[PDB]
């Protein structure tokens, strides 16, 4: 590693080079760290970390690390599930973190734009709507999300029936492969264009950038809001969205969310954007889902920008700065998922209603996301991401506690229990063979690399074709050619082939 250091100063700067003797480092490190359970001194330190600032210093330490055989994860805003884009575990490793790599620059004439991988959604969404309502990109809602991460892993949020998941939209790419050449889309190959379109971008390079296309909006849209607190109401309304909300107009996205209230008590909270007028959301709403009851007091017309705040839980009107601000959360997580492929039971629904009222579910969250428009009319083929027609909506489990609380590990464990014991009683109700999950949620408890198969391969299979299904071999094909020395490595990378 010692080499590697002096490697690196052969130009990549000084002061962009940080290990645990500059004063500057555990602040770098522990900065954007999204999920704060992670950054307790009993997980693993990498021994330096890089903030590169032009494309040659990535270069530089991708040609430098495999010289001196150190491992290197990459950190674009760091909201990763399980921590692996700043914790390798079992062997030392360093940190390409993209912070200074954020350089947004769109067209909005030629509805296009380049967007350096160390940007959030949020400056995205910030750059887009700040220049044009009438123009819009469908990520995530959450703005702290790095488009890194998230854009190579899929990507969804309220646009997905309309216009699918970020990486459905993305038309070229740059990326620095294991040689240490910056490839663009026509450079890489379709093959490599397509895996790190929702394959987990950590198995195949360091991507620089994605060049987005951005989808139109009317300069008007509308949200909505119904709160239900009556379990036999909330309950019945439920077991009708599940027969009605992916089968809606591509226009109409409708959200449920069971959680607590600020009465401290569990409730159904259907939230929604339609891509129109409220006059035609409420024709549109009486017409296939009545039974939610919702009318004008409910709704709110706006523009997608500020729909965008809204999801994004800030007060109303607050100005569209908020969407720019990169700080630290200060709620750990665990986070789990599942595909819903036909509806499940009024018993299902009144027990993981039931599980909600547990003391460790105070800030926990059961949300299902319809998926059907957009979602069922691309094929499972296209880009790596599964979980097309066939499934009505995905769920995720999601507990969160004080950050306060990680100091007694012992204390903690109630809330992986809980997280794993609805995951556990959902298994009749979801997908099967393979159980699907989604990759951007990354959980190391579908299995991780630890030799109980004699390869890679066969190893990483299990909770391959969970991410992937049938998309699993091709990737590995794709991983073979590009990486073949598997430097891109974690705990869950897609393998070479045997
Ligand atoms: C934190 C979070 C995430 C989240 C969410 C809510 C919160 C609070 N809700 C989501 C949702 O509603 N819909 C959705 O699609 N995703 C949602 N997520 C999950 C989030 O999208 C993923 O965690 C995403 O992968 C995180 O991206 P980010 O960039 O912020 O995180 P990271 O730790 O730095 O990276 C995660 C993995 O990707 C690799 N990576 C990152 N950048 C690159 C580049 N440029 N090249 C290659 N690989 C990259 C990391 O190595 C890591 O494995
Ligand atoms: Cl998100």
């Amino acid at each position: 590693h010692e080499d590697f250091l002096k490697c690196l100063s052969y130009t990549v700067e000084p002061k962009v080079i940080h290990t645990s003797k500059d004063s500057s480092f555990f602040s770098i490190l522990d900065s954007s760290i999204q999920n704060p359970r992670f950054s307790v001194s009993e997980t693993p330190k990498p021994v330096s970390i890089i903030t590169p600032v032009k494309a040659s210093d990535v270069q530089t330490v991708i040609r430098c690390a495999q010289l001196h055989g150190i491992h290197v994860r990459t950190r674009s805003a760091g909201h990763c599930y399980e921590g692996l884009s700043y914790i390798a575990y079992n062997k030392p490793f360093a940190v390409i973190d993209l912070r200074n790599l954020r350089s947004i620059s769109l067209d909005v004439d030629n509805r296009t734009g380049w967007v350096q991988t160390g940007a959030t959604a949020g400056e995205l969404y910030y750059e887009i709507g700040k220049t044009t309502k009438s123009l819009a990109f469908p990520a995530g809602i959450h703005p702290t999300v790095g488009v890194g991460g998230q854009f190579s892993g899929g990507g969804y949020g309220t646009l997905l029936r309309k216009y699918g998941l970020a990486a459905d939209n993305i038309i070229d790419a740059l990326v620095v492969d294991a040689s240490g050449r910056i490839l663009d889309r026509q450079a890489m190959g379709e093959d490599y264009f397509w895996a790190i379109r929702g394959g987990g971008g950590s198995s195949f390079g360091v991507i620089l950038s994605w060049k987005v296309k951005l989808v139109d909006v009317p300069s008007t849209i509308t949200v909505f809001k119904v709160q239900k607190t009556s379990k036999k109401e909330a309950v019945r309304i439920i077991k009708k969205w599940q027969y009605a909300a992916d089968k809606v107009p591509d226009d109409l996205f409708i959200r449920t969310t069971l959680e607590r209230s600020n009465k401290n008590a569990v409730h159904a909270l259907f939230t929604g954007l339609y891509i129109g007028p409220v006059n035609n959301l409420l024709a549109l709403m009486e017409e296939k889902f009545p039974e939610l009851g919702l009318e004008k007091e409910g709704c709110e017309e706006m523009s997608w920008i500020e729909s965008v705040l809204w999801f994004a839980d800030f007060p109303k009107g607050e100005s569209l700065g908020v969407l720019t601000n990169r700080e630290r959360t200060s709620l750990s997580f665990k986070g789990k998922d599942d595909f819903v492929q036909e509806p499940i039971p009024e018993a299902a629904i009144q027990e993981i209603w039931r599980r909600l009222e547990a003391p460790e579910a105070r800030l926990g969250k059961i949300i299902l996301t319809p998926f059907g428009g957009k979602m069922s009319e691309m094929a499972e083929y296209e880009t790596p991401f599964p979980h097309r027609g066939g499934n009505l909506y995905e769920i995720q489990y999601v507990a969160y506690w004080r950050e306060e609380e990680d100091k007694n590990k012992t204390e903690t464990d109630k809330y992986l229990k809980w997280v794993d014991s609805v995951y556990e009683f959902m298994t009749p109700y979801v997908s099967k063979s393979p159980r699907g999950a989604y990759v951007n949620f990354k959980d190391m408890d579908l299995g991780m690399y630890l030799g109980k198969k004699k390869t890679k391969y066969e190893e990483g299979k299990s909770w391959g074709v969970k991410y992937f299904k049938n998309n699993f071999e091709r990737l590995v094909r794709v991983k073979t050619r590009v990486d073949p020395t598997d430097f891109f490595c974690d705990e869950q990378s897609i393998p070479l082939v045997n």
